[PDB]
Parts: structure tokens; C-alpha cells; sequence
């Protein structure tokens, strides 16, 4: 499939004021799909629309610096109603209940009850996303990482990548 | 070898000082070439690296002044010297000798010889854009469009973009 007229017809659309569902760009590492991602914001940006791209290992690591006081929730609260988001290298963060039920599901149950676009990338397609959201260290939970999955699916359009 | 990564490679190549070959995105209408070649831009542009894209005919109604006592060598002298120069859908313009033996010709000679980046996209492969070159109201010159050609594939690697 081609990757790039998607970008470009989501972009023309989401400048046009569309309703529209993200990209889950997913396939092995060096694929370009950070990329993509980035294409996409600066096509936007050329266009005056702004853009947020979180790095998710990164971004997960920035709210554990207030998971004690719970002022985490200020940054994601910040995070969650960005106009566009876009979630770089989902499943690839440390699996854990607290960043799984505190900090993924909330933003993504919070930018699907608002059709906020959110664009994701992936080592992992729906299936094996949702295989890595149950497992954790309190064992396999599957009905959360299903609804979680559920989210995700109705959030994005896949678009696998490969060498 | 995907495309994505390979503008990705190109744009941490020249952001970290390192002139390298440009890319050669060819395919059908709608497959998003000037997506990337505009990512290509944006990318550079993100970390202050200047480039340059044109688009063939709008370019040669340009020059088109002009086109006799050598006033059009003016701004072709100017547009071959970018430090990165992006032709964008070659092979659209409608091509006449004066067209490909002193602008495009000359042009893609200069940024080979001074080995300076340049990106294409088109909806021909080699092949077609080599037998678009050699076609003209003259009749058909096949010498011509090959050492053209060549110079085309000297400054660039190709990618194919097919539809869904």
C-alpha cells in the first residue's frame, strides 16, 4: 500500500476541516515511519495547523516524575486535547498496569469520546499490540488491553511497512 | 530500501554535512510523491538546511524571455548552483530541442559535474523519461536522451510509488 497519498489525503482533508481517523503506521525498525509521522506534521504546519508527536517512551518517563502526587495528570490532561496527536513507538514503552490503566487508556478513551485525530507507529500490529498491552508483571488481563486495542482500532487506519 | 527511509537516511546524511545522491520517486498520479519530496524539504528546513524545489514548466515559462541572446542563462545559472535542487515531476514539460539541449541538459550537466544533491519525481522510470527526452518535433534523437539520462541516474536512486 501506498503510505505517502495517505498522508498527503489526510492532510489535505484535516486542513479542509474533515472529520478523519489517524494512521497506525506499523512494521519492523527502519521503515520510516517516525518518518511519515513527521512528514505529516510539517505538511500540516505548512498550512498554519499544529501538531503534537510524543515519543512514548520518553513521554512515559516524563509523567513517572509526578506518579506519587498525581501531577502527572497536568501534563497528560495537556497531552490528551492536543488538536492533533500523534503516538511514536507504541508498544515499545515498558508494559506496566500504571502506565497501561492511568496514562494510555485514559488518553485514548479521552481523544475518542472528542474525535480528536491521533496518528500512532508501531513494531506491532493491532493483535500483537494488544497481546503486549495484557501481559504485564500482575500476569495477562485481557479485557483491558482489549478495550484498549478497541480504541486504538477505532482511533487509526493500518498501513504496514516493510524493507 | 523502503522509500520513508531512505528520505529519513538522506535527511540525517545532509543534516550531519555530508552531500549525497538525491532520490528518484517515480509512479502514477496520486502516489505521493511531492508528499515526499515536500518531507524531504520540510525535514532540512526543520534544521536549517536550505533547498530548492521548481517545477519544470513553470520554470521554462520563466525562461522563455529570454530564450535567445542568453538573458534566460541569468536565472538558469542561478537555479543550477543551489546547494539542493528538487525537479518536480520532470517529464511533464512539453519538450523541444531548445528546452532539453540547453536548459534541462546543460542544467543536470552542471549539478553532475559539481556533485551537488538533486531529487526528481516523475511519472516516467528511466527508460520512459529517456524515450519523453529523445522525442521532439525534430524527430527522435536517442543520443541525446541517453547522456541526459545518464545524468539523471548518476544524481539519484530510484523508487517506485504504485497505488493502493
Amino acid at each position: 500500500l501506498d503510505v505517502a497519498m495517505a498522508a498527503d489525503d489526510i492532510c489535505t482533508a484535516i486542513t479542509n476541516g474533515e472529520q478523519v481517523k489517524g494512521l497506525y503506521l506499523y512494521g519492523p525498525f527502519g521503515t520510516g515511519k517516525s518518518f511519515i509521522l513527521g512528514a505529516i506534521a510539517n505538511q500540516l504546519k505548512s498550512k498554519k495547523v499544529r501538531s503534537t508527536i510524543i515519543y512514548l517512551p520518553e513521554f512515559i518517563r516524563t509523567l513517572k516524575g509526578g506518579f506519587k502526587d498525581g501531577s502527572f495528570e497536568k501534563k497528560l490532561h495537556r497531552v490528551r486535547e492536543a488538536n492533533i496527536l500523534m503516538l511514536d513507538d507504541i508498544g515499545a514503552e515498558e508494559v506496566t498496569p500504571w502506565v497501561r490503566d492511568e496514562v494510555i487508556g485514559p488518553l485514548l478513551h479521552y481523544r475518542m469520546v472528542h474525535e480528536l485525530p491521533t496518528f500512532f507507529s508501531s513494531n506491532f500490529d493491532y493483535s500483537e499490540l494488544e497481546h503486549h498491552l495484557a501481559m504485564t508483571r500482575d500476569g495477562e488481563e485481557k479485557t483491558k488491553a482489549a478495550r484498549i486495542i478497541e480504541r486504538v482500532k477505532s482511533l487509526s487506519t493500518p498501513y504496514f511497512l516493510s524493507g
